[PDB]
This record gives C-alpha cells, structure tokens and sequence, in this order.
C-alpha cells in the first residue's frame, strides 16, 4: 500500500525537470525523502559541476549505475548537484566534492561514508558486500573455524531458526557495522563446536582472553554494546578511544625505533591487567610525525622518551614519581593516583623577555599566578591553541581590545598558549577559553561565556564582570 505504493499527489516540479541520467537518479530537496522511502538501497552523490574530481566520476558512476540496471538490481545510484541544492547537501554536513552517501531502508541518521575506489567495478562490488545477507551462513565447523580465522575479530550468531525475532535483531547489528566480519548459523554441531546451551552469541578474537561470550537479552543495542566494548584489546595503539566509557587514560610514549620495544611493551602490557574497566592502556609511537601534537600537548620531546603520562578526561595530567618503568612501577603509579596521592603535571614554556610589551600581556605556566591573581589588577586571558580555526577568527578581536585597554590603570588583557602550559588553578579542555580575575576580589575566577566582539568585552569588563556572558 504505502510502504511501496504512491498515491495521488502533485508535490513539486511537472516536466519536463529530468528524473534519471543515465540511470542516475535526480534528486532534489522537493524528491530528496520520497526517494530514500521508495529505495531500501540508494547511494547518493553530492557534486558540483566546476569540481574537477566530480567531471571524472561522472562516467564511471553512470557505468554502474547502468551495470546495476541490466542485472535488475534493487540497488540504485542517485545524485545532487550541491550548488542548487546547498540546503540539503548542508543538511548532511556535505563540504567537499564528491561526498558520496550510502542510505539503508531509508533512514537518515545512519548514512555510510564512501570511501572506496573510483571505477564502476569497485562501487558495484563495495555496494554489493553491503547489501543482501548481513551474516554468512555457517554450513559447518570447518566453516566457523576458516571464518574467526581470517579475522582478528569475528562474531558469530547461533540461531536454530534463522527467521526467529532474536536472529534478526543479530542481523541488525550485523549491518550497522562494517569492520567486523559476522556469520551465523543453524548447526546444532556449531553449537556444540562452541559449548553453547542455547541460542546466543559470540565474539573471536587474536589476542587475550581469545573470547568473549553474549550474556543477556539479544538485541541490536545490546549487541553494540557487547561488541564495541570488547573489541579492543588491553593495550590499543583512536575513534573508538573517544567512544569509549572510561574516562581515565594512560599512555605510554614508545619510540618504534627504541630498544628492546616488545619488552618495554610487555611490561606496560603486565601492568594493564589490575585495571581493566578503570583505566585505558594506550601506547603511540613517539617517532612517527603524526603524534608530534600529541607530545607537544604533553611537555615531551622524542629524546625524552620513551615516557608515561596519565590524563583524567574530566582535566588534570600527571606523571609517575620515578623514572624506572618495569610493570611493578606503572602498577604503583596507577595506584597511587587512584589513592588522589598523585599530584597533578603542570608544564610552562619559557617567560619570553617582549611578553609584557604588546597591549595583549602574553603568560605563560611559570608568571601566570604572578600576573593573574595580583589583587591590584582585572585580568581578562585568552586560553587558546596554535592550531586553533577559532583561536584564529578570535585574534583581531582580542588584539583590538587589548588596544583600546593598553592604556588602563587597573585593567589588563592578555592571553596563555593552553597546549604549551599548565597551571594549577585553572583548566581548559575546549578553545578559546576566556576567563575573568578581578581586583580586589581574592581569587574569585568570573567565566565569559557571552558573545565574543568588542562590544560584549567592554560592557563585561565596564561592569566587573558582574554583567555578561
């Protein structure tokens, strides 16, 4: 009826506006929703006709398309040009061309990125691994084995019916994630292969435990769950770091390049076993230019380390007592500051001798104290980055008020690199961050949450902080 049949309606263009190219599908923001409810399967390009990469795809896209057509797929290739509608390609965060989208059943909230190869044959073949059967049936044992074998991790579905509801919610999570192969099967010899009492689920793995066993109800968010907590291993070498539950990090600083590494490792390995759901193990490769940030983030330098950290997510940074890392210290370590007897890492970069010479007072760890909470004076600070987009549209802004200031008996403007420093009694973990310390005040900190323009600083500042934000 409804869920497959249109009835009468006149909802936007008549001709002779096209509906297909070359068996490409011509969405609108008038045809855009109508589309994803009659196409269970519809990748979508966003493009715009001056991009260079979007000319070249054109073709091959059509290829598919028209390949998917002569085998009477249900799979169809649709497109947008963004540049007519911008509306819509924003409405999915499209910046950049091509984007191109994967819709299942429909649904809007859940599109998948493609990032694949640019020849008719690799769209059809990515779009064909994702569409059809979310599991592999397992036939046998052999099968089972040849499938958690090819993997470092696997899940398998043990389902005496495999049409039953609980089978299909395993099928639902199944879909939702693409970089773990899954299998399922109906053979009561699988099942016993795996010791199992009943249907349930199961996850392989190269590494630890070498296996993890479903307990409770089975559903697609229960299912999720399960997975993405024990997918990783006691000691991970990034999106997932953050999706994680455990908001106290550990990280060992390790030179690929370092002697002895596997041992070093091991030792950080040994000592990642009294804490399993409380602490997160993470090692990274000191060398290698793409955590450059990272080290800098935290004091450290590359001849420096190899070297542990630890950071509570919600935000004070800590470094163990001694220099010596064998199991037994990093374990003390943990301890200690799980104890709150471990006091927190604060770092500053050098007092440059021109720091008091601009308007814009710059601070770093070591006078911060000094030239903040001296009571004579209001001190505005800028918390920033180096690296920072908004850090960036915020300094002429900053700068000008530090002009129309510099003249002031009482008031000063300045700003602390946040990356390079850190100090006891403030912290920042987004940026710009902008905080307020008035004179006379002890040492009462006033946040500025307000607009950012000179117009919002002045009336701040002219009121004593007691009216803005």
């Amino acid at each position: 009826h409804h869920s497959s049949g249109l009835e009468v309606l006149f909802q936007g263009p008549g001709s002779d506006a096209p509906e297909e190219e070359d068996h490409v599908l011509v969405l609108r923001k008038s045809n855009f929703a109508e589309a994803l409810a009659a196409h269970k399967y519809l990748l979508v390009e966003f493009y715009a006709p001056w991009c260079g990469h979007c000319k070249a795809l054109a073709p091959e896209y059509a290829k598919a398309a028209g390949k998917l057509k002569a085998e009477g797929s249900e799979i169809r290739l649709a497109k947008v040009d963004a540049t007519e509608e911008s509306d819509l390609a924003q409405q999915y965060g499209v910046r950049g061309y091509p984007t191109i989208k994967f819709f299942r059943n429909g649904d809007t909230a859940s599109p998948k990125e493609y990032t694949a190869g640019r020849e008719a044959d690799d769209i059809v073949n990515w779009l064909k691994k994702r569409t059809g059967p979310a599991a592999t049936t397992l036939p046998d044992g052999a099968a089972a084995e040849s499938l958690v074998e090819s993997s470092e991790v696997a899940v398998i579905g043990f389902f005496k019916d495999v049409e039953s509801d609980s089978a299909k919610q395993f099928l639902q999570a199944a879909e939702a994630i693409d970089d773990i192969p899954f299998g399922i099967t109906s053979n009561s010899d699988v099942f016993s292969k795996y010791q199992l009492d009943k249907d349930g689920v199961v996850l392989f793995k190269k590494f630890d435990e070498g296996r993890n066993n479903f307990e409770g109800e089975v559903t697609k968010e229960n299912l999720l769950d399960f997975i993405k907590h024990n997918q990783l291993p006691l000691v991970i070498e990034a999106p997932k770091i953050f999706g994680g539950e455990i908001k106290t990090h550990i990280l060992l600083f390790l030179p690929k390049s370092v002697s002895d590494y596997d041992g070093k490792l091991s030792n950080f390995k040994t000592a990642a076993e009294s804490f399993k759901g409380k602490i997160l193990f993470i090692f990274i490769d000191s060398d290698h230019t793409d955590n450059q940030r990272i080290l800098e983030f935290f004091g450290l330098k590359k001849e420096e380390c190899p070297a542990v950290r630890l950071i509570t997510l919600e935000m004070t940074k800590y470094k163990p007592e001694s220099e010596e890392l064998t199991a037994e210290r990093i374990t003390e370590f943990c301890h200690r500051f799980l104890e709150g007897k471990i006091k927190p890492h604060l770092m500053s970069q050098e007092l440059p001798e021109d720091w008091d010479k601009q308007p814009v007072k710059v601070l770093v760890g070591k006078n911060f104290e000094d030239v903040a909470f001296d009571e004579k004076k209001n001190v505005f600070v800028e918390f920033y980055a180096p690296w920072c987009g908004h850090c960036k549209q915020l300094a002429p802004i900053w700068d000008k008020l530090g002009e129309t200031y510099k003249d002031h008996e009482n008031i000063v403007i300045a700003k602390m690199d946040s990356t390079a420093n850190e100090v006891e009694a403030v912290k920042v973990h987004s940026f710009p961050t902008l905080k307020f310390f008035p004179a006379s005040a002890d040492r009462t900190v006033i946040d500025y949450n307000g607009e950012r323009t000179l117009d919002g600083f002045k009336k701040f500042l002219e009121s004593g902080g007691q009216d803005g934000a």
